[PDB]
């Protein structure tokens, strides 16, 4: 089997991407944030505290004839930015772009933190990291990908995120029309439960390539590119007036600037992030200070190849018994 679904930026800055997902019988369609940095499929639901729902589409398990309470199971998750959610668990039928999983754990939110409430366009998250990170207790549950894997033509999914435009998540096949040149594959470590790999280095603009190992994770659920302070300082040093602001919480730059590209290494291959991809606009409405799309990972504990990096590539998440990651230009 295979599946193919379009993913769409939630706003004009590509702060996140939502993908339609069918849950239950008859189908209830929710727009989920596909997140290769976590492993929980959770949704706003009829069980979510009323004051914490503001515009989201909710899942109502009582209206699904295939919904079954997973008796005794609870879940509780906190993400890298301090946001969180928790609740109980149903199993139900879940379909993504024509690909159907029966008995998928659908984690029903009883509580969500403010940043989720304030995000009316995101109805939930669909985790695509390794199932070892799934927070369901006392019986850990499998991701949508993990459950579909054996049925897929090939044990892979691909992320093809658009810049200020829709993109595609495919399951079970590699669309050879979706990229240019060849796909370069690189080793993955699952030891932290992430799609963790090692970049071979970087370049700023038309500058020379610096060979240096940068361990990081491919995370569709993170907006920006977070890299070591050395690398990030080298980038912003090429933008006149750019500076790190503690009050704003990262590098900002004059909105009148033209940003340089940023290149990262994948083995001997190179992925080029155009400068415009690194512009996240005025820090506040009407401001002439703009927020940068490349930031320091120093306060995180891990480097994160988020959407800013990933949207510049066609990315293969290969879930064979020895997982690997593939990157192609497009
Ligand atoms: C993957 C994920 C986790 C938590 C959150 C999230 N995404 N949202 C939608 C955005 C992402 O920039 C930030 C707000 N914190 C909640």
């Amino acid at each position: 089997s295979t599946g193919s679904a379009t993913t769409t930026p939630i706003d004009s800055l590509d702060d996140a991407y939502i993908t339609p997902v069918q849950i239950g019988t008859p189908a209830q369609t929710l727009n989920l944030d596909f997140d290769t940095g976590s492993s929980d499929l959770w949704v706003f639901s009829s069980e979510t505290t009323a004051s914490e729902v503001d515009g989201q589409t909710i899942y109502t398990p009582s209206k699904s004839t295939t919904a079954k309470l997973l008796s005794g199971a609870t879940w509780s998750i906190s993400y890298g930015d301090g946001s969180s959610s928790s609740g109980d668990v149903y199993t139900d039928t879940v379909s993504v772009g024509g690909l159907t999983v029966t008995g998928q754990a659908v984690e029903s939110a009883k509580k969500v933190s403010s940043s989720f409430t304030e995000d009316s366009t995101i109805d939930g998250l669909l985790g695509l990291a390794f199932s070892t990170l799934n927070t369901v207790s006392p019986t850990q549950q499998k991701t949508f990908f993990d459950n579909a894997k054996a049925s897929l033509d090939s044990p892979v999914f691909t992320a093809d995120l658009g810049y200020h435009a829709p993109g595609t998540y495919n399951f079970g096949f590699i669309d050879t029309t979706a990229y240019t040149g060849s796909i370069t594959y690189t080793a993955v470590s699952t030891k932290q439960g992430f799609w963790e790999w090692t970049s071979t280095g970087y370049a700023v603009g038309s500058g020379t390539f610096k060979s240096t190992s940068i361990d990081g994770i491919a995370d569709t659920g993170t907006t920006l590119l977070y890299l070591p302070a050395t690398v990030v300082s080298a980038y912003w040093a090429q933008v006149s007036g750019a500076k790190s602001s503690s009050s704003v919480g990262g590098y900002v730059f004059p909105c009148s600037a033209t940003l340089p590209s940023f290149t990262f290494g994948v083995g001997s291959a190179r992925i080029v992030i155009p400068g415009d991809y690194i512009d996240f606009g005025p820090i506040s409405t009407g401001s002439s200070s703009c927020f940068g799309g490349i930031q320091s990972s120093a306060g995180i504990g891990i480097n994160i190849f988020g959407d800013v990096a990933l949207k510049a590539a066609f990315v293969v998440f290969n879930g064979a018994t020895t997982p690997t990651l593939g990157f192609a230009s497009k």
